RNA sequence: GCCCGGAUGGUGGAAUCGGUAGACACAAGGGAUUAAAUCCCUCGGCGUUCGCGCUGUGCGGGUUCAAGUCCCGCUCCGGGUACC
């Protein structure tokens, strides 16, 4: 009883209700099967989904499809990154408070995914925002603070705020050196960590400076031109910048003027600092290129050999002293801008002759028998500062008892809930404003607790790992499950992720393996970092010179001979520009919202559409013909079902006695099979996969269908070729596998394999060439020798007329 | 300015660690059909006797029998970034 029309709507709602009541997708640690985890970042809930999320989830789904197809455990988990900032603001708008606003968005968006037929394990489902989960980050707050990688002290954000740091430097060496294990992760993603960790190593030189009580240590990664030194630089903000501003109005100008936020900018301290192996004296500056953040917040000055310095000393008229010579064993010229290549030294007395590598490490080892000197590692990452001045944020499990003793929140006092019932006056955390909410008793003793919350990253730093046991009450994890299921097979995300989530979850992981919690290194093998979904941009120019953005829907487009957007209006008259295809946006008001696109064409058309029209990694142009032309594709599918089952039962086929046609056609169905696997599995080309099937589906719409084994043979191909669209378009498959008489549900039926015997190529095509411009293409058998090739080559008449030999395709000859 | 990318028809893209350039789809133009929609052929540019011939992967070069692919440049484009 097969309906002739393909309706998404008839279909779609009844097969995912069909998953949620057989729990298809509901996985255990089964040590039988060979685990995979396909993982997808964790959606915010910011009310409806976006195209990117329409994307990202599509990628994933299309992976955990095949992967269970080819016989294995497949973990495909979704949960909330429920904590954050826009519910603060969107509950004071909408006079509500942030707990029901994320709860009711969660909703929504729950069924949005469900509405995609995205196949999750949602018995594992998670909130980040329920104590039920952030429990367990407090606990672990607590212990690392017990392992003294938890410190607090007041940074700059400008207002200098105090706040909560972890140590990440602490673990910079392996999170740098790791990035060697991780082949299968993107080039750019682990350059841009190896140049956000940023390794230096240098040395720190300490200088007494004349009427000032502290001595002044600066960081230099050269310590080989410190001959040439003449003079030292401080930060704005440092000590000996402070005491001096007291008897200077142009220093203390200045520091201000810093403050109150590549020119450089600088005033003399007056304090003179004794070079340690000359006893000169040199002025202290104080410089805006010097960051307080970084090393000591002093540097020492070359500005014959650093450019930053150079400009520095030329705009003040300090000394400029050449000690490196050039390439070639010349003296540098320093009249332009100042010699940055290493090299031999000049001018340095002892150090005379010293190359590069001989220079730093002579420098650096006089000084530190001198005491004043002493080699230093320093990073560009910055400790992770992890509270923050909100309220919808976890607790942080920190207390101050009235002794003025700092401590963790005990384990009987945990979870620190964060009450859901509040009032946003939007000026102030209700947490903060209630001053009897953070007045507690600790160890018998009065205690005030932390108000602050942690910021979102903590959550999203470790629920790939919570998605293995994510109702495991004895801990933040069960190593058994946890180790059965890590690391991630393969991660799914954006690269804007790539030094903040894609960097904290590796330093996570690691506190995790070093707590005895993960027997593994790092948290995920193969990171695909998917590309923007782009649509087309308009805007017109007000009578006011204002730039008003028009959506792509509402432009009103006139196209030359070849297609192209020549001009644009839209119904009220205005003359539009086209900017061409860019990122969706609120701000260029081109975004497509995927529930109008899932509702007009169904899930299945939208989930081909973007698998289809890009490879993963690339950027997706939204076209509204192409989603009508994949809408097309399913419906030639459905009529090619429809009527080959209305033909009634077929008979079993018989490869020994095909036709010459039959064989041949049945190749393709096998050569098709093969492809799309190696396309979904190894290469991850999706776009090429589903290409293979369509090519597959225009051969089968033209194949005859009258005769025992037509019907047979075409019987075969439409069961290998609705699992291979399966990943793609579950619902139509799985409503088709039916119609076929498939043995049970599509999910759980094999991946073809194809038919080795019925891929053997009887003969082969050879392109025949003569000096490169191909002239002939012969067929010769597939065991043939390349001297029968030749005669047969050499028989060909445009071949006679005219020694490289390639077996089964290319025989090129040289004109002599 | 720096870093890392990228550049193939009218468009998205294919050609998988060199060997038939443009698969597959969209757009367009013909065909069936009483406008839309769907189905069926044609389709890089130029020339053509309509058979095809010549050329063609941003621009120059190099290795190679052979480069879209590998290497060095120049131009244009894109994202990221801020004296560490
Ligand atoms: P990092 O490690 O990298 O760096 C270091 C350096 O820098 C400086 N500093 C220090 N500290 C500081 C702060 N705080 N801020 C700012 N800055 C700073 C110093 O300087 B040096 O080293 C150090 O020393 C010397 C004298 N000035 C020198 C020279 Br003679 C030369 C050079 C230098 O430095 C530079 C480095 C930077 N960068 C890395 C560069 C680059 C970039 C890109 C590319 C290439 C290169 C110095």
């Amino acid at each position: 009883h097969m309906q002739e029309q393909y309706r998404p709507e008839e279909i779609e709602s009844k097969v995912q209700l069909h998953w949620d009541e057989k729990r298809t997708f509901e996985v255990t640690e089964d040590e039988s099967k060979e685990k995979y985890y396909c993982l997808s970042m964790l959606p915010y809930p910011s009310g409806r989904l976006h195209m990117g999320h329409v994307r990202n989830y599509t990628i994933g789904d299309v992976i955990a499809r095949y992967q269970r197809m080819l016989g294995k455990n497949v973990l495909q988990p979704i949960g909330w990154d429920a904590f954050g900032l826009p519910a603060e603001g969107a509950a004071v708008k909408n006079n509500t408070a942030p707990a029901p606003w994320t709860y009711d968005n969660i909703a929504y968006m729950k069924n949005q995914l469900k509405m995609l037929g995205f196949g999750y394990d949602w018995s594992r489902e998670l909130a980040t925002c329920t104590p039920e989960y952030y429990r367990w980050e407090q606990k672990f707050f607590t212990e690392l603070y017990k392992k003294g990688l938890v410190y607090k002290k007041t940074s700059a954000v400008r207002k200098e705020i105090p706040q909560w740091f972890i140590k990440i430097t602490a673990y910079a060496d392996e999170l740098l050196n790791d990035l060697d294990k991780l082949d299968h992760w993107p080039d750019t993603v682990k350059t841009m960590q190896r140049n956000w960790i940023g390794r230096s190593e240098g040395v720190e030189i300490t200088f007494n400076v004349n009427d000032y009580d502290n001595t002044l240590t600066v960081y230099t990664t050269r310590p080989d031109t410190f001959m040439g030194c003449t003079y030292l630089a401080v930060a704005a903000g440092h000590p000996l910048a402070q005491k001096a501003a007291e008897n200077n109005p142009e220093l203390a100008a200045f520091i201000d003027e810093c403050r109150n936020t590549m020119e450089k900018k600088g005033v003399d301290t007056g304090f003179k600092a004794v070079h340690p192996l000359t006893g000169e004296e040199i002025p202290v500056w104080a410089a805006n290129f010097v960051l307080m953040e970084y090393g000591t917040g002093a540097v020492m000055a070359v500005p014959g050999h650093d450019q930053r310095d150079y400009e520095f000393a030329s705009k003040y008229g300090l000394n400029i002293k050449p000690v490196i010579l050039a390439a070639d064993g010349s003296e540098p010229d320093l009249s332009q801008q100042a010699l940055t290549e290493k090299g031999v030294l000049f001018n340095s007395g002892e150090f005379n002759g010293l190359d590069h590598e001989a220079a730093f490490n002579a420098i650096a080892d006089k000084l530190t028998a001198m005491g004043v000197g002493e080699r230093k590692v320093n990073y560009r990452l910055r400790d992770w500062g992890v509270s923050r001045q909100r309220y919808w944020g976890a607790p942080i499990p920190m207390v101050t008892l009235e002794d003025g003793t700092v401590m963790p929140t005990p384990d009987d006092q945990l979870p620190v809930i964060l009450p859901e019932d509040v009032v946003m006056d939007g000026i102030t955390s209700p947490i903060k404003a209630d001053p009897e909410w953070a007045k507690t008793t600790v160890n018998g003793m009065p205690a005030l607790r932390e108000t602050d919350t942690f910021d979102t990253f903590m959550e999203s730093s470790w629920y790939y790992a919570r998605y293995t046991c994510p109702q495991y009450k004895e801990g933040m994890l069960d190593s058994e499950a946890a180790n059965y299921w890590l690391p991630v097979d393969i991660y799914i995300g954006g690269i804007e992720h790539a030094i903040m989530h894609l960097l904290y979850f590796r330093f996570f992981h690691k506190l995790m393996r070093d707590a005895g919690m993960v027997n593994s290194d790092e948290p995920a093998k193969q990171l695909l970092c998917q590309g923007m979904v782009l649509a087309d941009a308009f805007y017109y120019v007000g009578e006011n010179g204002e730039r008003n953005w028009v959506s792509p829907v509402d432009a009103i487009v006139e196209r030359d001979e070849k297609g192209r957007i020549v001009k644009a209006k839209d119904a009220a008259g205005h003359e539009l520009v086209y900017t061409g295809m860019s990122k969706m946006s609120k701000s260029k008001n081109n975004g497509i919202d995927p529930q109008v696109m899932v509702e007009r064409y169904g899930a299945d058309t939208v989930r081909l559409f973007m698998m289809f029209a890009s490879p993963a990694d690339m950027t997706l142009e939204w076209q509204e013909s192409g989603v009508e032309g994949a809408n097309r594709f399913l419906k030639r599918v459905w009529k090619l079902v429809y009527e080959h089952t209305a033909k009634g039962d077929v008979a079993a086929l018989n490869v020994d006695a095909l036709t010459e046609n039959q064989k041949a056609l049945r190749r393709d169905v096998h050569k098709t099979i093969a492809k799309v696997t190696d396309d979904i599995g190894r290469r991850q080309t999706f776009n090429t996969a589903i290409a293979a099937i369509m090519e597959l589906m225009n051969k089968l719409a033209k194949a005859p269908t009258d005769g025992e084994q037509d019907r047979a043979l075409m019987q075969e191909a439409l069961l290998a070729v609705v699992r291979m669209l399966n990943p793609f378009t579950p619902h139509i498959c799985f409503t088709l596998w039916q119609e076929l008489k498939g043995e049970g549900d599509i999910d759980n039926a094999p991946w073809p394999v194809a038919d080795e015997k019925a891929m053997v190529e009887d003969s082969t095509l050879v392109v025949v060439q003569v000096n490169g411009k191909v002239r002939a293409k012969i067929t010769v058998p597939v065991d043939a020798t390349e001297e029968q090739v030749r005669e047969r080559a050499g028989q060909e008449h445009l071949v006679a007329k005219y020694v490289i030999y390639v077996p089964g395709k290319l025989l090129n000859l040289v004109v002599g």
